[PDB]
């Protein structure tokens, strides 16, 4: 029996083998999950990326900007997971800056119809999903949102820093809300993580002077970590959020879990 | 010779007799300030207001999602202060949600595009300004915008909490730009003032519950605070914004200042 | 196989039925782990009480304050799990501070000598433990003391808040010298549990008003937590340090877990 | 007429003309004040060195240990400023920790004797001062604090840094003392300042590697600082003290105010 046997798990954030989201829908069914994937824009790839998975997961398209997704979704999951059944988790991985708020267009220069799209998909869509998903989730459930610590202002990642201030600050309105259905709401503040988006930034994808800064940034972080930070390996964040998804920190809501060794504890 | 002898100063803000910006600017008016002032929308009762002020002062029209309000201010700034002199400080008092987002409505009831508009007023535009004034502020100069302590969710305020966490970290950045100026950018988080709309408010505009719970939330301020709390009496939080104006705290920026009498470092 | 099967876990602080380290233990052989308790002073007692727990588990004398007592504590150890074997977890749930410093003792009257005494026990002796035991300690190993949220003043705590802001900088401190080692170091800020020695507090065993101030905010708890706060079971926090001391938050160290239903994250 | 005219100050913490202390004394005279100073042990020299400050200040003998210098250093310092005068203001600018507590000398190997003293000089002083002077102290006075950010572990600084945090804790508390005679209590985070002491750590008093590491955590503040950070420069610490001093901050106790360059506040 795993950590997560029989729980009924929505994951969503999957676009190739290196998101975050993989490495998560991967542990949980090593420890006994049974997954619903949602996935954005891309559903044949997601499809054949998410067959390698340890087990059979159904996928429903969502679209986080569009209501009438949201409208169906649970609906949908119900289609999947059988009548009278309800879900014991959610993960929310998703995440998105337009260019002009990242790297090293100035970080005036972005205009505000593209700070506010990514306003809606990194935080906003915290709270739909949650509105959409609350009515069919389990007492003693658990919702799980991906951070990156925007406590401090730091080169490049400009209005994805602001995004993520923002949603810590639904997380804590979201927790509010769903603790009237006994249900937590978290998220885990990640250290970096090479994914195929991160490794094309500091291959310079968003500037030179970009990389140059994100490279820098991932090098102090490893550095400053008591035990360490390998951005290779996704692992330790996948598992920091089954831990939450399980039934063993019962009593932690409204909170951000730091899965980044140690380094926002250090200052050198 | 006051605090801001002969300093020139941008005041947005200012609507009615109690809003925080009025006091702001009655009191750097106090301390030898000359005052350029903006406002949005209701120009007439703005001007017929502003008489009150101790001196005269020009009022520019300015509504910061309007990009071409934006787009001539500088210019029209240096109209009214005169060709060759720059502003020493940007006072930004400038915040708005609509009516979903706050109150009794829920919370995951307010639509994207109400959350989007309280937003770009509330927190993008602390950096529009920015962008627009720069490049005629001198350097030592000051940017100071008005903050409501969101680190903790709260009962009805709800989406200007979230605008208000947005807002802390665009300062942070907004710091990193202005430093290049010589300029600071930091933001006075206050305890409750009775304005004409938190009045309101608590009258029940916004429901009654919410009224209930604001009502509520004001009297634990002046209780926590260990030396006290009059929501009837904003001359305390005019005065900190002055302190950051001035000269005296010349190493501070990117930071928050709490004029809000001790509450927030108090639990009981 | 439990949460912790197979692993050794040092656990400190037991005195009572009610002690939070009493709770820790029993959860903890539970899902598995074998213990070896440590006790302080009243041996006999402890002896007496901890036979209810589910299994046996052999029980060391350690009065922190003791040198001697520490200089031998490794040694005594090994005598028990057998020479080749290390710790997998220490949890340290040891507090005291002198009359003097609590209650309605005017905070200003409390004598250095009790502050000290009171900071010795609480703060200085989680490194003085890890310092004697991280040499026998695995790599992939867990450290876990007991936090009570101390980034706000309260009434009635008074210095043991000023011993517990003093252990928050000791564990980041700890987490430094325990990652040379593989090992873990992490704080359970727990909400507030009614312990013997909390239940004499609230009927007036350290003054009148001092019960009263810690009854209110006992109630404001359970309010402001979104999934509530039964200060009656301890299990919640017990579950929650069984997860630190597991594998499942291995990126995690320095840090501090709230085990609170969600208080800290609510103003009301 | 100066910030603080006619202001009564004690100012304590003056041991060189490169502490601290000496140059918010240098400024609060610039700015109006009377001052009253407070010297430890080499008070032939403390007389000499303030002999150069703009005005005459008489200088009193304290040793925050001793507690009979405490029991008198009111009734001293009414003999000083007259019968009928109250001071408006303290000022505390001291800090120790035992070479064992810093530097190279690794963080286990501090014995507790080493640690209590320096807490003691470093923390709980900064009470028994209030304690001391508040009966003297008129209403809407200040008293300030000396803090060094400790928020996250550093190198060599060790146990200081642990003494800090019990600072900011008895700050807080400070403020509630405080509060019932009209005083605000603060602390003033400063960036690092280029003292005799440090000057003589970073030559490698305290060991060449914690020399080596002080040294790079000075030069990635001016890195990180948005308008820079000058440690050979305390006149923006003093001044910032001075507006806490002053009345312009009426609103902020219990609270710490960062005149650190804005570098706590980026990350990279
Ligand atoms: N270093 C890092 O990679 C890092 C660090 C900390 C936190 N995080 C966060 O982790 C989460 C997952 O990102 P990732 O790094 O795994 O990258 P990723 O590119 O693999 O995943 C981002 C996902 O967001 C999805 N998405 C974008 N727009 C969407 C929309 N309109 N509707 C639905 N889904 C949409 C994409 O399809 C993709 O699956 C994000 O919140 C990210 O901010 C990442
Ligand atoms: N208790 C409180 O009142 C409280 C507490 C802390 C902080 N604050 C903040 O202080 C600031 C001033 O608010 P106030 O309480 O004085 O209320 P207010 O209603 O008097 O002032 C709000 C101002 O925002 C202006 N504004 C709205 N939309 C605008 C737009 N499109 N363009 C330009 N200006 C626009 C209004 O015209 C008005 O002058 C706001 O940021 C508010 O969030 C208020
Ligand atoms: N509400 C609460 O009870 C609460 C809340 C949060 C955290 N905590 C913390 O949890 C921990 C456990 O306390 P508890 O509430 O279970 O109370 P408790 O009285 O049951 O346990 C305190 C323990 O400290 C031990 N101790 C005292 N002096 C010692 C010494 N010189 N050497 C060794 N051990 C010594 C006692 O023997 C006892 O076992 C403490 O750190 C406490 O501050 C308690
Ligand atoms: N980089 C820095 O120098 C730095 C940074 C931030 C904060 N601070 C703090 O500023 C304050 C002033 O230190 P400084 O850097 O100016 O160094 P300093 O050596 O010039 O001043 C320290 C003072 O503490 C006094 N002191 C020590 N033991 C005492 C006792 N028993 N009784 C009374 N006074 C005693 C000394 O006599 C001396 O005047 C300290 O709290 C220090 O921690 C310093
Ligand atoms: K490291
Ligand atoms: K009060
Ligand atoms: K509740
Ligand atoms: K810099």
């Amino acid at each position: 029996a795993g950590l997560l046997e029989g729980k009924r798990i929505l994951v969503s954030g999957i676009i190739t083998d290196s998101s975050i989201a993989f490495h998560i829908a991967r542990v949980a069914q090593e420890q006994g999950a049974q997954l619903v994937l949602t996935g954005f824009d891309r559903l044949r790839l997601i499809q054949r990326i998410t067959d390698r998975l340890p087990e059979k997961a159904p996928l429903l398209e969502l679209d986080v900007q569009n209501d009438e997704h949201l409208a169906t979704l649970a609906d949908r999951v119900v289609e999947v997971i059988g009548e009278g059944n309800k879900l014991d988790g959610l993960v929310h991985s998703i995440g998105f800056m337009p260019q002009s708020g990242m790297g090293i267009n100035p970080f005036f220069d972005a205009p505000y119809e593209d700070v506010s799209k990514g306003i809606h998909i990194s935080a906003y869509s915290y709270a739909s999903m949650a509105k959409a998903l609350l009515p069919i989730m389990n007492r003693g459930g658990s919702i799980v949102g991906m951070d990156f610590d925007p406590s401090r202002a730091m080169p490049a990642y400009n209005w994805m820093t602001v995004a993520k201030s923002a949603l810590e600050s639904v997380n804590r309105f979201v927790a509010r809300e769903a603790g009237k259905y006994g249900v937590r709401s978290n998220l885990v503040a990640a250290g970096p993580i090479r994914t195929l988006a991160m490794a094309a930034i500091v291959g310079g994808a968003l500037g030179e002077e970009a990389g140059a800064q994100i490279q820098l940034l991932e090098e102090g972080w490893d550095q400053r970590a008591p035990i360490g930070w390998n951005m290779k390996d996704p692992t330790p964040v996948a598992k920091t959020v089954c831990a939450l998804l399980s039934e063993w920190l019962p009593a932690t809501t409204g909170d951000i879990i730091f899965a980044d060794g140690g380094a926002h504890t250090q200052l050198l």
